[PDB]
RNA sequence: GAAACUUAAAACCGUGUUGCACUGCAACCCGGAAUUCUUGCACGUCG
């Protein structure tokens, strides 16, 4: 509500332009055959990261998940 | 003139729906704004 107003004209606010006039989704993956098809087991990776100690180094472990980055998405939305 | 009840007996009673027809109805978005984000070397030590 503080925002330009060519930014709060097409994404909403609530003083004066009270609706969006963009329509975003969400969006599934689509190519889950086409992953299957190379070779792609999971369709999440899990990766090993290491945070080290700049000093008398010692590391402690977490694990990430995230997307392979093979994956498509069909991106879409309405303008009014 | 003094002396002998226009008295006795007799329900203002019997029968009869405050009843018949009638929508608490018509019109109205629990709607508008908001990133599960910020920092992090799978690494160190070798008779």
């Amino acid at each position: 509500n503080e925002d330009h107003a060519h930014i709060r004209r097409l994404f909403g606010d609530t003083e004066e332009y009270m609706t969006g006039r963009l329509v975003f989704r969400d969006t599934k993956l689509t190519n889950k055959d086409d992953l299957e098809a190379r070779g792609a087991k999971t369709l999440t990776e899990v990766k090993f990261e290491n945070a080290i100690n700049r000093v008398t180094a010692k590391a402690n472990l977490r694990q990430m998940e995230r997307v392979i980055p093979g994956s498509e998405f069909a991106f879409s939305l309405v303008y009014e």
